[PDB]
Parts: structure tokens; C-alpha cells; sequence
């Protein structure tokens, strides 16, 4: 009734003196019952019935200059009625706000003095706002921060309240929400670039990790099964992934929380050790494996540039991946030549033409070793690519269809060699037709091996960029200039049946269009221009057609120089290095179990008491900063 | 500010948010809710959206007297209203206009060059006869109507019913003429054949050559195709 | 500008009953007896951090 609406309104604008007698009028009504209904009846008149919003929640949503004194009055009234516990720990009954308390409101409204007063009054510091607004569906239906008051102060850049909550000892730092995330998973999710936000989410990662002092937070996996190190590789958060992967803590007793260790130093020359626990490809999910195969992010070049991810990807190339790439080139370059030698290097008169790869006797060991090599190598590709694209982990949802289109063209070329043999044994007339497309696609797939060199690799990316994206711009304007002069010149051409002795034309329109193809490619003649209706008028449309064609060819060069001639060379250099980075990790899966252990990187380094980690050494010479060295593992400098 | 091209004044008025109370109703930008970094805004559209006679969106686009229309339509409500009209109906109408006109250019070619006759005193195309078939009947009826539907509609645009050809059409709207000329020469070539003149074939070739030439209007559906046709 | 002219010329082709269906805006009570056809645009800003006192709805969310 009227008593309820006046209390909700008095805490909105800031009428402090009006709220006094309204709480007295609520207190004068208490002396008509006993103690079973009096704590119950005050919950009906201080809260709502459809949402669950209290008088304390209404005052904190409306920030007024009397917001400090108005909280002290309402909490003192709950102490006198001994209902303070259920008042400050109330929650919304609304589906889009389920779990939100009065402590979550005061943190977001930048009220550090009120939020310090609520915790001392007995507010729950482990409230889980599981509502639909705080856990959105895809994007921007709300704001996901971590569903805890510790994460709300951390994600909204409030370092004074984060230090206040960690000192309070009902605060469970290792809490896990409905998504399985903890305080360190949620900082990776809300993180952005330095241009976008600041470097403050990196500093909030530092403050919370040092207060815990354990390896429990970075080891716990969420409901998806990822660590906070692996969310930075999955979501593409490069600045957080740079900090965790090169974290060097100088201050003692927290030295074992480091992933970067200095072994020795002597003046400007120093030696570092990078931790490779979940980074090197020896486990199921590693940082190097997630970063390369992530077709959902657009910053893989910024993440693989980082110092251990750069070095591990470079040391795998020098040991085995360059040798396997050249060996794959040698068996495939010999494969394309042998297809040509069995198909065109046989002069026979007719002899009812034998199809190639047909194993007969009385032939010789030169041709026997040749056709046996082609038959096996066509099946070794077709089985292996039959594993890749198909049933045994098909992976063709969006993974192969985004950055791995070479898996299909090696598979199609391998089938058409085998399928053309099957059509010849079944006595069909398509044995030669399938063999020509097999040989034409075989020499076309030699562009896969251009990625062994940088200059050869960057040049082949520019060819794939023009054909797949920029040729249909040229063609669709070329045909409307083709058919524009095509219907014009067809009325000028005198009809072919004048003599019908060598007349094999395809129509009046077909004669005009085919001559414009030949005049563009440089194979044009003047036999029709002489035998025309208007010979001078037939020539001027051909001169105009060359000028329009040259304008089309001249604006293709300006379009390929779009807004910078360097950024075209940048985009062909960044996506080339991802083609090598995929090629290195696919060669590592080809190796057996005993051979992967031989080419394994790392060495056992005693970084602490009973702490042996497979670390990788990277040396560095730094002349700018001059400091005395107190953080080191070995006091004797030198690779001994 | 929309007529004279004053972009910095037009940016201030169109996104004016007054924080201090009792003058809150003089704002044209309102905040509905906010939670940390995420906030929701409301832009006033009283005289901006094209529902009145003179609106800011209508004046800014059709202003051929200023040279900064790109700086004015970049502004946050003028950008969003121009983008939401494209996603709802303008992309569907642009593709539907492409389909009736791409079928129009092919059918002109099929009735003019896909008929092998020995001599038979050459019949002019679009001449409605019997004993022919429903394939060619639906074809020539489509070309005859669509040539008149352009010629009447462009006859409204360039001419008497608000001609607007002082400096408006002649500056940034040159496509109104070339769709009109191509529509007349299809109709005019039929009139020259019924009046027994020797220019029925000559007007038809320039009608078909300009018809495939006007396919460059539909390049503006894509950005890369559109920027290439401007060059 | 060639697309921006093309959009507004397609809107004039539409009849009267169909322009009302594709009309943008919604009635928003911005003040006392002040209903305006407003259009909503969301924004995520991380740089400036201020407490929020100027708002129409105290409950955040598209409800
Ligand atoms: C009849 C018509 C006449 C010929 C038409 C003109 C042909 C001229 C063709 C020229 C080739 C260049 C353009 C083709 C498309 C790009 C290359 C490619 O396939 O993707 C991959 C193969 O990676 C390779 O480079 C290996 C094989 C290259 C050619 C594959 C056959 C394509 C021919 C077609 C049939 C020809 C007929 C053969 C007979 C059946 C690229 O590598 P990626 O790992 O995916 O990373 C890039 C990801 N991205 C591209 C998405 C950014
Ligand atoms: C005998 C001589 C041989 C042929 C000569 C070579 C022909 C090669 C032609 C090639 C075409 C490209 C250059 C032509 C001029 C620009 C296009 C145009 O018309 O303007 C507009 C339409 O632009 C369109 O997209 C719609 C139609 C395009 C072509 C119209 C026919 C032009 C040929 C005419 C006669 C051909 C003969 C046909 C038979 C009667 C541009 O769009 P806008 O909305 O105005 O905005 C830009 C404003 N601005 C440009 C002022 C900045
Ligand atoms: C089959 C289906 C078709 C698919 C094709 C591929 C299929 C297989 C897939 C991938 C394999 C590809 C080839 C191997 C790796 C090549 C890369 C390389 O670096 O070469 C290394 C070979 O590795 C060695 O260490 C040589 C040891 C050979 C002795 C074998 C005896 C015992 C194994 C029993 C053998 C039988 C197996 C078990 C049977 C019981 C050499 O190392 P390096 O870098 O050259 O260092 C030299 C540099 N230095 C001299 C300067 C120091
Ligand atoms: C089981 C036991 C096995 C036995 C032992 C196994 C081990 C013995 C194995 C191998 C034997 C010894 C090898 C040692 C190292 C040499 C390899 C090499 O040079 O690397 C090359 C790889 O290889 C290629 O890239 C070849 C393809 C050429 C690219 C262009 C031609 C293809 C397309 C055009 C068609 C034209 C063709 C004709 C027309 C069809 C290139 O690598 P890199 O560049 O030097 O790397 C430096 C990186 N850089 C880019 C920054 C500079
Ligand atoms: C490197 C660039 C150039 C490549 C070479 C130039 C290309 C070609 C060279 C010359 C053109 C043709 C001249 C003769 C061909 C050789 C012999 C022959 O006749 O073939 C026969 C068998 O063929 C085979 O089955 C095996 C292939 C033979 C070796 C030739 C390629 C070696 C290249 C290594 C590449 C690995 C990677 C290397 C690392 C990069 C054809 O069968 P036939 O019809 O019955 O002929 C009867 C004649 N006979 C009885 C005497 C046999
Ligand atoms: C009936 C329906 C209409 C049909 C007609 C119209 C159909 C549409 C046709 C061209 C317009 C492109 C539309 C694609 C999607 C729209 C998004 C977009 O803006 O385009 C972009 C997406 O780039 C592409 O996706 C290119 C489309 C081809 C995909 C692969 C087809 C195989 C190529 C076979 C080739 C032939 C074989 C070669 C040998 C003969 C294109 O942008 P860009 O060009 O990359 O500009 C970048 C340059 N810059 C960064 C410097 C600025
Ligand atoms: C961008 C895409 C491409 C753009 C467009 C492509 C370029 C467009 C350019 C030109 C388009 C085509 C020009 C010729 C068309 C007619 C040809 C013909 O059939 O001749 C026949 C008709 O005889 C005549 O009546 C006319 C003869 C030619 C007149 C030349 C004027 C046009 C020149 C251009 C100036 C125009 C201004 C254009 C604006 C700048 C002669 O046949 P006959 O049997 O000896 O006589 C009997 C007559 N009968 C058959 C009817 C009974
Ligand atoms: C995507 C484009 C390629 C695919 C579509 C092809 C489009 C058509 C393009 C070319 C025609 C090819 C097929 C048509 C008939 C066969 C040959 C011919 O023309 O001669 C015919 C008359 O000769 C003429 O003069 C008719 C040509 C004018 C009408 C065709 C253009 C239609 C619109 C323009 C294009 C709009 C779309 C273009 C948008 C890019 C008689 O045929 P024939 O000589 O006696 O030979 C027997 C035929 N056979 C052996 C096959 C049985
Ligand atoms: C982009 C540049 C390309 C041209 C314009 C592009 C648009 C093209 C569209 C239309 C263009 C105009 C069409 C003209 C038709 C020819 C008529 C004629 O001249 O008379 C006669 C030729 O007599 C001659 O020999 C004259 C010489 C021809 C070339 C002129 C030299 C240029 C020198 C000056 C330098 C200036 C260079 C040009 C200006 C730049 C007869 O010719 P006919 O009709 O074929 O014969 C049929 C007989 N009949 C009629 C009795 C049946
Ligand atoms: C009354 C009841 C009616 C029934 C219901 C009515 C509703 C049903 C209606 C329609 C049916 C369903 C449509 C659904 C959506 C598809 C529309 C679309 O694709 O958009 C396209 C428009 O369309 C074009 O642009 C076509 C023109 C091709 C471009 C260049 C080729 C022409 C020039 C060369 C000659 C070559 C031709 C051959 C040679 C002559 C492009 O738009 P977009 O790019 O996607 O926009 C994104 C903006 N972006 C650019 C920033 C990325
Ligand atoms: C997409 C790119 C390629 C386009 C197609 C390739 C172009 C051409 C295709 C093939 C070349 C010629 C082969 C035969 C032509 C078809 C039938 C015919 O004969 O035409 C006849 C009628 O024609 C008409 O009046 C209506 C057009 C028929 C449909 C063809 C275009 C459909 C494209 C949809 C475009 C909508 C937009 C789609 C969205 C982008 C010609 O009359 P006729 O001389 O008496 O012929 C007698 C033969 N008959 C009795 C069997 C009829
Ligand atoms: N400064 C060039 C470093 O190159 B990277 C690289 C590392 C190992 C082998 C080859 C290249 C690289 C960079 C980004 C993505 C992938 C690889
Ligand atoms: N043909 C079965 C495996 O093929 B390999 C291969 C096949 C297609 C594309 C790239 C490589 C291969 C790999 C390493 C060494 C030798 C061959
Ligand atoms: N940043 C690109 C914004 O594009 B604008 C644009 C808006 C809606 C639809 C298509 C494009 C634009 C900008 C200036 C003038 C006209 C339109
Ligand atoms: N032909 C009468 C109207 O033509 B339309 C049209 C005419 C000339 C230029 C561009 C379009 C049209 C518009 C929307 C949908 C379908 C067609």
C-alpha cells in the first residue's frame, strides 16, 4: 500500500529526514504481533514481490550526495529488529538478475567507502550473480566479468577494493562459477589491446597471483577444459599471453611462480630459461598447438612472434622439418615427371592404345620401377588424406575449410590416378579423360612447395590473393564490355554463307565475340574487317575496344596498390609464416614415438627446491640498462 | 548545418547530451542504462529520419553544393540509419532490380541473334505474332513491359513531374539518362518498323549495346566491385 | 554516396503501408510527457571510468 511506496521513493532522491519517520511508522506497527511474524513481515515491506529489490539496493542504484548517511540508517534499523543477516544478503528473484546482491551494486558504482561498510556489516563476499544479464548469450547482451565481487572490482579497474577483498578471509579466491571460470580465467576473457583499454588487466593479473602464492589457480581447468594460459591462446589475447609466458618474479619466496629464469649474467651478456611445461607439443593441449590451429582469431602473427613460441617453432625447422619438406619435394617432383613419361614418351602407331600404369611383363626394369612408384605413391596420399578429411577425426567443420585448402587438391589428384585405372579395366571410354586432369592438377600442386623459401613463398601468396579475390572484379566488367561490343559488331559482320565451301561459323553473334577474345590475347586477324559491311566503322569499334581494355588493365594495378604498397607486402608475409607454422606441426605428427623423443627440446633445470622443469635457453646481450645481478641460478657464468 | 555542410556544428547538435538537470529535455542524446564499461545510448530522430518533408538525412545526401558529404554521413545516427535501411529492404530491392535487368539484357540477345532464318524477309524482334509458343511469348511480353516501365518512371524523373535537372541530376546522378535512352530506343525501333522505315535494325543495336553498358550501375552492391568501377 | 543515394531512392518506391513496417525508432520516455522516436546504439568504453548518475532505467539490460 501507501506505506511501501513512500519508503522506496525516499531512498531515491535523497530525502534523509523523510525516511526517519517512515521507519518509525514501520516500527509503530510492529507491536500487534509476536516474534514469529515480525521478522517475516519486515521482509515484505522492505523488499519487492516480483523482482526482490530491497531498500538498500534502491539507494545504491541512485547515487546522490547523501548516499553515505542513508545506508547507516537502514542498516541500523535491521540491527534493532535482528534481521540484518537476511537483509544485506538478499538477492534478486528476477531471471535476468539472479544472484546479484547489494555488494555487487556498490562495487560497480565506484563506492569504496560504502562497500567497506557493507562487508563489516556482514555482506556475502562470495555472491554468484548467475543471471542472464551477467552471463550473456553470444555478445553484448550484457557484461560478463566473472560473477564474483572479486572479479567485478578487478575487471572495472578498482585496485583499492581488490586489496580489501583479499585481506578479508571469507573470500574464496579459488571459486568457480557456472562456466567453470575463476579469477584468472575471467581476466583473460575481458582483456583487450593496449590501444583499446590500458595495461591494467595485466596488473590485476599480477596482484591476485602474488597474493595466492600457489600453482592452484593456473592449474584449474574450467568446464571446457582450459587453464588461464590456454584461454589466452584460444581467445587470442596476445598481451596477457605475453605476460604469463615470460613472467619473471624477482622477489624471493615467490620465485617458484616464475616462468622465466636467469641462469647466469656477466655485464651485458645474460642467459635466460623459458618454462615449457604446457607449451611444447608433448601433451594433449599445448600453447603452441592451440595458437597455430586457431582459425577463429586474426592475430596469430602477433602471438607466434613471442620469444619461446618463436624459438620452438624455429628449432623444429632446423632439426627435422626442413629435411622432411625437401624430402617430400623429391618424391613428388619425381611423381609428376613419371606420369608424363608413361603418357607422352611412347610412340606407337596405333596398337589399340594401352592405358598407362598397366603392369605387363616383357617390359624392362626401367619402366617396372616407374609404374610401381606411381601406383604406391598415389595410394599413400589417398589413404593418408582419407584419414585427414574423413572419418578418423574429419576436422572439416571450419578448420580445413579456412586455412588448409591443400588437403583436398592432393586428395583429388590421388583419386583420379587410381580412378582412371578402374575405368580402363571396366572397359569405359573415360580412362584418358581422367588421366589428363590428374596430370594437369599434379603440376598445379607444385605451388605447395613454394613455402620453403621466403621470397618464393610471399610471391605465391600474392598469386592466390589475386585469383581468389581480385580476378572476378576484372572479369565481370570485362564481359559487359565484351557483350557491349559483341552485339554491336555482330550487325556489322557479313554472313558466312556467301560461298559455303569453308564456312563452319557458329552464328553472327558468335563471330563477333570470338574475335574479341583473339584481339585481346594477341591472335587477331583482319579477314572479317575486310569482308564487312562498313569496314572503317568496324575498325573504330576495335580501336575503342583496345582503349577500354587498357583502362581495365591499368586500374587493376591501382586496385592492387590499395591505399599502401607496403600493406600488400605485409599481408602476404604474415599469412606465409602461418603456412610454414602449420607445415612444421603436421610433420611432427608424422614422426613415430621413438623419433619424437630424439628431437625433443628442453633440458632439466633446477629452478627451485625440488622443482625440475624442461627449460629452453635463449641468450641476450643488452647494453642499455645496467644493473647489478642478484637473481641467478648459477654464480659461474658460461655454458659449462 | 545539413544544407550548408557545417559538419562540426551538425556533429554537436545531433549528439547533444546535457548532464545538468532541469535542462535535460534540451538533449538529443540520452543514456538508457550503463553497467561498467557497457552503456546504451538513445539518439533523437525527430527531424532526422525520412518521415517528414525536410529531414537531415534527406538534405545531406541530396546536397550537390557541398564537398563534405562523406564527413557528415559518418556521424553516428546518420551512419546507423543509413545502414539499417540497407539491411532491411534496400539490399533486397537492389538484388531484385539486378535480376529483372540481367534477364532483360539476355532476352534482347536471344530474340535478335538466336534465330537462324534463310532470308524470309527478316522479321524485326519484339513483333507479337501467333503460332509461336509460350517460350517466346513470355519473353517478348517481358521486354515490352519492362521497357515501358523504365521509360514512364524515368519520364517522371527527368521531366515535368518535378524535373530536378537544374544541377541535381546533372552532377551526381548521370544514370537517369542512360536508363532512359536505352528504354526509348527499344520502343522507338518498334515504331520505325511499323512505319516501314529502314532504321529498325540500327536503333536496336544501339539499344542492346547500351543495355549491356548499363550493367555497371549494379557494381555498387559490393565495395571492391564498387570502388573499381569508380576508377 | 552512390549507395546512399540508392537507398533513399528505393525508399520512395515503397508504398505508404510498407514504409510504416520498416520504420526505425521506438517510443522512449526521456522526460515528463516527452515521448521521442529514439534509436538505440550500444557502446563499450574502457578508457574513462565514471560513476553513472544520468540514466533513464536503473535496471541494466535489454528488457
Ligand atoms: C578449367 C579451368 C582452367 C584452369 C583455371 C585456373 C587455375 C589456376 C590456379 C592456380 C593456382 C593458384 C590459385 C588457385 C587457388 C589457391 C590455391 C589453393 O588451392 O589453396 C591452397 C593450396 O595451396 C597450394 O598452393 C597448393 C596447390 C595450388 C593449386 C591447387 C589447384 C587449383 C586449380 C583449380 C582447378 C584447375 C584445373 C585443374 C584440373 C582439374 C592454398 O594454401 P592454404 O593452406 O589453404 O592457405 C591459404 C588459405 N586461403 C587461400 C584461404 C587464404
Ligand atoms: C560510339 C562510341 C563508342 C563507345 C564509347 C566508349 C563507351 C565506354 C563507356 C563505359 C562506361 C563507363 C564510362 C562512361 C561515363 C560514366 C558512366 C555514366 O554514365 O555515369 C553515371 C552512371 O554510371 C553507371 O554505372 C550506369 C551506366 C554506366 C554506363 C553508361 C553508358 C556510357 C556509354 C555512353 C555511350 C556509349 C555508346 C552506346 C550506344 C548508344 C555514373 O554514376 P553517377 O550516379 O552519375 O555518380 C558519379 C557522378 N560523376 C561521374 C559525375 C562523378
Ligand atoms: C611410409 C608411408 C609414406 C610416408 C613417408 C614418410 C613416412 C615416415 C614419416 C616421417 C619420417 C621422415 C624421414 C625421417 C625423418 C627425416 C628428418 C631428419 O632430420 O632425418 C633424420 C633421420 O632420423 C635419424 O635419426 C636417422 C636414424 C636412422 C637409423 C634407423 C635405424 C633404426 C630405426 C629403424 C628404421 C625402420 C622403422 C621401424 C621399422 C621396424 C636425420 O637427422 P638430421 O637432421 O639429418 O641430422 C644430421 C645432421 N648432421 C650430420 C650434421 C648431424
Ligand atoms: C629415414 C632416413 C632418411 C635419410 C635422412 C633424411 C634427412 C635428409 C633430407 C634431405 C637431404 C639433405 C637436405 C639438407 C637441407 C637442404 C634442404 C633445403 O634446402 O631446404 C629447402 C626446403 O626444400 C624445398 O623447399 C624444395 C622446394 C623448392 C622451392 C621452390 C620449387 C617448388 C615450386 C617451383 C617449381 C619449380 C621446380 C621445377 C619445375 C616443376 C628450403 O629451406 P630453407 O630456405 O633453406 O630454410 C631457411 C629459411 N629461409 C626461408 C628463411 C631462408
Ligand atoms: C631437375 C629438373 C629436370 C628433371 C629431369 C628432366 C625430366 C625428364 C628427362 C629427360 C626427358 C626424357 C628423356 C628420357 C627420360 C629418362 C629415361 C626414360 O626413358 O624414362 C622412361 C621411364 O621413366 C621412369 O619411369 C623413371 C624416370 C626416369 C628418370 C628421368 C627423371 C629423373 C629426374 C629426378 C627427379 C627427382 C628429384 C630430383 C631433385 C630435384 C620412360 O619409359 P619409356 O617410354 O619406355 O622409355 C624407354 C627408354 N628406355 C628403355 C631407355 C628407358
Ligand atoms: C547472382 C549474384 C551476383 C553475381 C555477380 C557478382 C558476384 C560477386 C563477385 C565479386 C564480389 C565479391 C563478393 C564476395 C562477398 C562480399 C564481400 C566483399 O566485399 O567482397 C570481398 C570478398 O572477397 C571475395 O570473397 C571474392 C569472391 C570470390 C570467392 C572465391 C571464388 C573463386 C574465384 C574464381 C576466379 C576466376 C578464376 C581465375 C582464372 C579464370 C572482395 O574484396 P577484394 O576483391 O578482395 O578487395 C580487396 C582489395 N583491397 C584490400 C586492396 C581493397
Ligand atoms: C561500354 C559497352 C560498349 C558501348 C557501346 C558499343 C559501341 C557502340 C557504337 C556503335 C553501335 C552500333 C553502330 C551501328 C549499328 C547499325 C549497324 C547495321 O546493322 O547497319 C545496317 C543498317 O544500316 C543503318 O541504318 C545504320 C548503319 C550504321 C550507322 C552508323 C551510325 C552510328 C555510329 C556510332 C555513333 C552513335 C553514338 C553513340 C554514343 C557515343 C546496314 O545493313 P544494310 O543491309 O546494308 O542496310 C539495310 C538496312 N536494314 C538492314 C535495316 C534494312
Ligand atoms: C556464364 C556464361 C557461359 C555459360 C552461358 C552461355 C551463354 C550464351 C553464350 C554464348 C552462346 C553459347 C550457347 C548458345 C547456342 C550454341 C552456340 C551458338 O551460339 O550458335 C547458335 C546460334 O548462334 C547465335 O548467333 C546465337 C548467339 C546469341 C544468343 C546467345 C547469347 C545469350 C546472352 C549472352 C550471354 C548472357 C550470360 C553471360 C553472363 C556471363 C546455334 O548453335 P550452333 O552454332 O549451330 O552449335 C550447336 C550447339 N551445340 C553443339 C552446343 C549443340
Ligand atoms: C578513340 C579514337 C577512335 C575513333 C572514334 C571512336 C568511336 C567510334 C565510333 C564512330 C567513329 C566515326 C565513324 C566513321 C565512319 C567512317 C565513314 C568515312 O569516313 O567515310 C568513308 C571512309 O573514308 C576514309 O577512308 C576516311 C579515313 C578513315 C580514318 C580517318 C583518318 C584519321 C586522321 C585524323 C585523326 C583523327 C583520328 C580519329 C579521332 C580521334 C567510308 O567509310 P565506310 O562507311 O566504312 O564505307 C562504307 C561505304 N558506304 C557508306 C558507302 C556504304
Ligand atoms: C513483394 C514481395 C517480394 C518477395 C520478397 C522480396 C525479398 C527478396 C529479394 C531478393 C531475393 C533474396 C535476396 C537475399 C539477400 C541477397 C542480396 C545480395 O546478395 O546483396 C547484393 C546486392 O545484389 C547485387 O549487388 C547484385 C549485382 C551483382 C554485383 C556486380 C555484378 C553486376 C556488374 C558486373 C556484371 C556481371 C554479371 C554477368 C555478366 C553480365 C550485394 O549486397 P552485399 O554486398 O551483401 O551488402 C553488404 C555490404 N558490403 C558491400 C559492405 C559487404
Ligand atoms: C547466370 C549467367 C548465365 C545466364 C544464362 C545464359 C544465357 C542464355 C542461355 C543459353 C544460351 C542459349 C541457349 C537457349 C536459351 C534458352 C531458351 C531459348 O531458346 O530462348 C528462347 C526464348 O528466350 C526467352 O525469351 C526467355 C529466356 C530463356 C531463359 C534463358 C536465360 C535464363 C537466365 C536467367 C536470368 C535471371 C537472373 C538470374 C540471377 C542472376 C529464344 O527464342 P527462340 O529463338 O525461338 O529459341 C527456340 C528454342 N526453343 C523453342 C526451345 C525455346
Ligand atoms: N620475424 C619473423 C618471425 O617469424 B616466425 C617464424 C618462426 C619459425 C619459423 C618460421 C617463421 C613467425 C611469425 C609469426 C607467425 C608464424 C611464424
Ligand atoms: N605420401 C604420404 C605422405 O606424403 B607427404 C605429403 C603429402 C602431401 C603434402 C605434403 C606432404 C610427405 C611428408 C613428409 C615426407 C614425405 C612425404
Ligand atoms: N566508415 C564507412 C561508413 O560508410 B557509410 C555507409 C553507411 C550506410 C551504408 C553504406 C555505407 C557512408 C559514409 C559516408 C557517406 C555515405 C555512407
Ligand atoms: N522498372 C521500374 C523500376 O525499375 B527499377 C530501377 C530502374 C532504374 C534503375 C534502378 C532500378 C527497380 C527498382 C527496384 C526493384 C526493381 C526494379
Amino acid at each position: 500500500r501507501r506505506l511501501k511506496k513512500r519508503i522506496f521513493a525516499a531512498v531515491s532522491e535523497g530525502c534523509v529526514e523523510e525516511l526517519v519517520e517512515l521507519l518509525v511508522e514501520l516500527q509503530e506497527l510492529c507491536r500487534r504481533r509476536h516474534d514469529e511474524d515480525v521478522p517475516d513481515f519486515l521482509m515484505h515491506k522492505l523488499t519487492a514481490s516480483d523482482t526482490g529489490k530491497t531498500c538498500l539496493m534502491k539507494a545504491l542504484l541512485n547515487i546522490n550526495p547523501n548516499t553515505k548517511e542513508i545506508v547507516r540508517i537502514l542498516l541500523a534499523f535491521a540491527e534493532e529488529n535482528d534481521i540484518l543477516g537476511r537483509f544485506i544478503n538478499a538477492e534478486y528473484t528476477e531471471e535476468a538478475y539472479e544472484g546479484q546482491t547489494a555488494l555487487n551494486i556498490a562495487i560497480e558504482r565506484r563506492q569504496g567507502d560504502i562497500a567497506a561498510l557493507l562487508i563489516a556489516a556482514g555482506a556475502d563476499v562470495n555472491a554468484h550473480a548467475k543471471g542472464a544479464f551477467f552471463n550473456p548469450k553470444y555478445q553484448h547482451e550484457g557484461f560478463y566479468f566473472g560473477e564474483t565481487p572479486l572479479a567485478l572490482a578487478a575487471c572495472t579497474n578498482q585496485p583499492e577494493i581488490v586489496q580489501l577483498l583479499m585481506e578479508h578471509e571469507q573470500t574464496d579466491i579459488t571459486s568457480r562459477d557456472s562456466r567453470g571460470n575463476n579469477i584468472l580465467h575471467a581476466l583473460v576473457t575481458v582483456a583487450e589491446d593496449f590501444k583499446t583499454q590500458n595495461d591494467f588487466v595485466k596488473r590485476m593479473y599480477d596482484m591476485i597471483l602474488l597474493r595466492s602464492g600457489n600453482w592452484e589457480l593456473e592449474t584449474t581447468r574450467n568446464n571446457d577444459g582450459l587453464t588461464p594460459l590456454q584461454l589466452a591462446a584460444k581467445m587470442g589475447k596476445a598481451e596477457i599471453l605475453k605476460y604469463i609466458l615470460s613472467r619473471e618474479i624477482k622477489e624471493k619466496r615467490l620465485r617458484s611462480l616464475s616462468r622465466k629464469f636467469t641462469d647466469w649474467a656477466y655485464g651485458p651478456v645474460s642467459s635466460s630459461l623459458y618454462d615449457l611445461t604446457n607449451v611444447d607439443t608433448t601433451t594433449d593441449n599445448s600453447v603452441l598447438e592451440i595458437t597455430v590451429y586457431n582459425t577463429n582469431i586474426d592475430n596469430r602473427h602477433e602471438m607466434l612472434t613471442l620469444e619461446p613460441l618463436h624459438t620452438l617453432l624455429h628449432m623444429k625447422w632446423k632439426k627435422f622439418a626442413k629435411h622432411m619438406f625437401f624430402l617430400s619435394f623429391c618424391f613428388y617432383f619425381f611423381y609428376n615427371i613419371t606420369l608424363t613419361l608413361v603418357s607422352y614418351y611412347r610412340p606407337r602407331e596405333e596398337e589399340a592404345i594401352p592405358h598407362p600404369l598397366a603392369l605387363t611383363h616383357k617390359m624392362g626394369w626401367l619402366q617396372l620401377l616407374g609404374r610401381m612408384f606411381v601406383l604406391i605413391w598415389a595410394m599413400c596420399i589417398s589413404v593418408k588424406e582419407g584419414i585427414a578429411i574423413f572419418l578418423l577425426r574429419p576436422s572439416d567443420l571450419q578448420s580445413i575449410l579456412s586455412d588448409a585448402w591443400f588437403h583436398f587438391v592432393f586428395f583429388i589428384q590421388a583419386v583420379l590416378v587410381i580412378l582412371s585405372v578402374f575405368l580402363y579395366l571396366f572397359a569405359y571410354k573415360e580412362y584418358l579423360a581422367c588421366l589428363v586432369l590428374a596430370m594437369a592438377l599434379g603440376w598445379a600442386n607444385m605451388l605447395y612447395y613454394t613455402r620453403g623459401f621466403q621470397s618464393m613463398g610471399m610471391y605465391s601468396v600474392m598469386i592466390q590473393k589475386v585469383i581468389l579475390h581480385d580476378v572476378l572484379k576484372f572479369l565481370f566488367v570485362y564481359i559487359v564490355f565484351l557483350l557491349g561490343f559483341g552485339v554491336a559488331l555482330a550487325s556489322l559482320i557479313e554472313k558466312c554463307p556467301k560461298d559455303n565451301k569453308d564456312c563452319s561459323s557458329y552464328g553472327s553473334f558468335s563471330d563477333a565475340v570470338l574475335e574479341l577474345f583473339k584481339l585481346t590475347i594477341g591472335l587477331g586477324d583482319l579477314n572479317i574487317q575486310q569482308n564487312s559491311k562498313y569496314p572503317i566503322l568496324f575498325l573504330f569499334l576495335l580501336i575503342t575496344y583496345v582503349i577500354l581494355t587498357f583502362v581495365l588493365l591499368l586500374n587493376m594495378l591501382i586496385a592492387l596498390m590499395g591505399e599502401t604498397v607496403e600493406n600488400v607486402s605485409k599481408e602476404s608475409e604474415r599469412i606465409w609464416r602461418l603456412q610454414r607454422a602449420r607445415t612444421i606441426l603436421e610433420f611432427e605428427k608424422m614422426l613415430p614415438e621413438w623419433l619424437r623423443s630424439r628431437f625433443r627440446m628442453g633440458e632439466l633445470c633446477k629452478v627451485a627446491e625440488d622443482d625440475f622443469r624442461l627449460c629452453l635457453r635463449i641468450n641476450e646481450v643488452k647494453w642499455t640498462e645496467w644493473k647489478t645481478h642478484v637473481s641467478f641460478l648459477n654464480e659461474d657464468p658460461g655454458p659449462v
